[PDB]
This record gives C-alpha cells, structure tokens and sequence, in this order.
C-alpha cells in the first residue's frame, strides 16, 4: 500500500463506555488535498471538525461511516476548502481497514468518510482511499457489531469524544 506520511487518531465512546483509540495513517504523497482536509478536520484547526461527531451509519461486514458534523444524519459535512473538492486518486483500491471518502458522485468530497471492515470492490474507482487504520482495528470491529435499526444507525450514539494528530 501507499506511504503513510502522518497519523491522526479518534477516541471513541458509546454511552459511558470507552472503546479505545483508533489510529489512522494518511497517504500524504498519493492524496495531499484529501489527507490535509482529513488532518485539519481532526485537529479542528478551522473551528469545526470531527471532535464530538458520531459514526451515523454502520453496516456489518462492510463499513462504518462518519464525518457529518453539521447534520449528524449523512446529509451534511464540509471540507476545509469549502463545500466540495475534486477526486484526487481513484486508482487505489479498497482493503480491510481502509479510510475512504464518501461522496455523492464525482468531485463531491466533503468531510464524510468511512472505514471498510471487508473487501468492497464495488466501491473501487469511485471513492478516494486516503489512509488506513494503523492501530485500533479491534475498536472498529467493536463499533461494527453495535446494535442498529432501519437505516443502519446505531441505537446508541457512537461518539468521537476526541480527535487530533499524533
């Protein structure tokens, strides 16, 4: 896989229960614009970001999705560059533990992302893979088993209580 050039983390909690820390390595050389956006949303440098946001969608044996810190339902989010930015590299395929940008078509990247927990070939070529879980995969797997409902949303908020650069 591509070279890791920076590391960010998420501290996750599910209603009083601390799950642990997820460490994500970013592919800075293969996706500078995408990684910088993710990085700065983690630190909250611009006044907004991932701290105190949730993983609004969970689909077992597929992925977990978060990043909508404006509407908390999958319809919001925003990049540091503005509303949306272009797809940087679509040639990197997904793999277990990949961090990838969610979107609503070509060049509509904002702040939403997902972490895959299984092969997802049907996403290859259409979503920019910008990093991977270097540590805390067990935490990702734990989140994946959380009870959901119609719409695949956790019954109890899966909250990112802290985020930043390591």
């Amino acid at each position: 896989e591509p070279e890791v050039t920076a590391k960010v983390y998420f501290d996750v909690m599910i209603d009083s229960e601390p799950l642990g820390r997820i460490t994500i390595g970013l592919f800075g050389k293969d996706a500078p614009l995408t990684t910088e956006n993710f990085r700065q949303l983690c630190t909250g440098e611009h006044g907004f970001g991932y701290k105190d946001s949730i993983f609004h969608r969970v689909i077992p044996n597929f992925m977990i999705q978060g990043g909508d810190f404006t509407n908390f339902d999958g319809t919001g989010g925003k990049s540091i560059y503005g509303e949306k930015f272009a797809d940087e590299n679509l040639k990197v395929k997904h793999f277990v533990g990949a961090a990838s940008m969610a979107n609503a078509g070509p060049n509509t990247n904002g702040s939403q992302f997902f972490i895959t927990t299984a092969p997802t070939p049907w996403l290859d070529g259409r979503h920019v893979v910008f990093g991977k879980v270097l540590d805390g995969m067990d935490v990702v797997l734990r989140i994946e088993k959380t009870k959901t409902n119609s719409h695949d949303r956790p019954v109890k908020p899966v909250k990112i209580v802290a985020s930043g650069e390591l």
